[PDB]
């Protein structure tokens, strides 16, 4: 008997109400651009894989950013511009400027409007408790909008998060991961870095949903709040379920798994074991106190939980008590 079915709790029938061609990205015509229009200034700092350019448009002399769309399926390419066309001018969300392809390589490239090349990976263990509950707060605007949009980014973590702390501007990017949400579709569960891989990756359970999102969040707030990056440390995507379940505990994780009917890859048998759920207090200590409050830890908690169901939505998220005073200074400034 085949693993239960699962809807989304929200946003669950946007992309049926839309016209095929909002969401069947297959099917899209690209208008490829020339690269003429823009000369590159500097190669940034994003690690082995990427190809991404700080860029001058030379006819108006504007600052952009290039990613160099370096080999893999054509369908990959149509899905990210087609994601980033449907949710250009979205809250915190990365703007496509233009696409273009070289005229001899060939090879296609994504032009956005410029952002500094500052993540929050380098600023989100320095920061006052105001500025984690903001920061957190501006995400959740990215991830409500793309959600109600009828998508999934799958890769929410502090690398994807782009912040220009003296303007308090954030935008959310790499939509290279990201899917539309279809009632009943199976989706890939090789997406997001390890320590950001919701249960439901890593026991293999294909029809999620946004609720995906609110998993990679939570353990940024997790990490952010205690000071312990990752907060989900594993050695590998096997260990890495024994790390949440050292945490979540046992009882929770066989209930998920029985709910949802999973055959639970034999491998999980001998290092799961029997795990009590941990309260958070464990995790605070004289260098963290000052980031925790009941407020975080209650947030914390609906946010990581195995059953992607139970787990707060963006917007259920953006109306916790851990947000009151960000939401009071936003419609005071
Ligand atoms: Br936009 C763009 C994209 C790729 C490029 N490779 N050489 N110069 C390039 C420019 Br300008
Ligand atoms: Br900055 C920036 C802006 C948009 C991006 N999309 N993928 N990677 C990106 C980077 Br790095
Ligand atoms: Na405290």
């Amino acid at each position: 008997s085949g693993p239960v079915p699962s809807r989304a709790r929200v946003y669950t029938d946007v992309n049926t109400h839309r016209p095929r061609e909002y969401w069947d990205y297959e099917s899209h015509v690209v208008e490829w651009g020339n690269q003429d229009d823009y000369q590159l200034v500097r190669k940034l700092g994003r690690g082995k894989y990427s190809e991404v350019f700080e860029a001058i448009n030379i006819t108006n002399n504007e600052k952009v950013v290039v990613k160099i769309l370096k080999p893999v399926k054509k369908k990959k390419i149509k899905r990210e511009i087609k994601i980033l066309e449907n949710l250009r001018g979205g809250p915190n969300i990365i703007t496509l400027a233009d696409i273009v392809k070289d005229p001899v390589s060939r090879t296609p490239a994504l032009v956005f409007e410029h952002v500094n090349n500052t993540d929050f990976k380098q600023l989100y263990q320095t920061l006052t408790d105001y500025d984690i509950r903001f920061y957190m707060y501006e995400i959740l605007k990215a991830l409500d909008y793309c959600h109600s949009m009828g998508i999934m980014h799958r890769d929410v973590k502090p690398h994807n998060v782009m912040i220009d702390h003296e303007h308090r501007k954030l935008r959310l990017i790499d939509w290279g991961l990201a899917e539309f949400y279809h009632p009943g579709q199976e989706y890939n569960v090789r997406v997001a870095s390890r320590y950001f891989k919701g249960p439901e990756l890593l026991v293999d359970y294909q029809m999620y949903d946004y609720s995906l999102d609110m998993w990679s969040l939570g353990c940024m707030l997790a990490s952010m709040i205690f000071r312990k990056e990752p907060f989900f440390h594993g050695h590998d995507n096997y260990d890495q379920l024994v790390r949440i379940a050292k945490v979540l505990g046992t009882e929770d994780l066989y209930d998920y798994i029985d709910k949802y009917n999973i055959e639970l890859d034999p491998r999980f048998n001998d290092i799961l074991g029997r795990h009590s759920r941990k309260r958070w207090e464990r995790f605070v200590h004289s260098e963290n106190q000052h980031l925790v409050s009941p407020e975080a830890l209650d947030f914390l908690d609906k946010l990581l939980r195995y059953d992607h169901q139970s787990r707060l939505t963006a917007r259920e998220a953006m109306e916790h008590p851990y947000f009151y005073t960000v939401v009071k200074d936003q419609a005071r400034m």
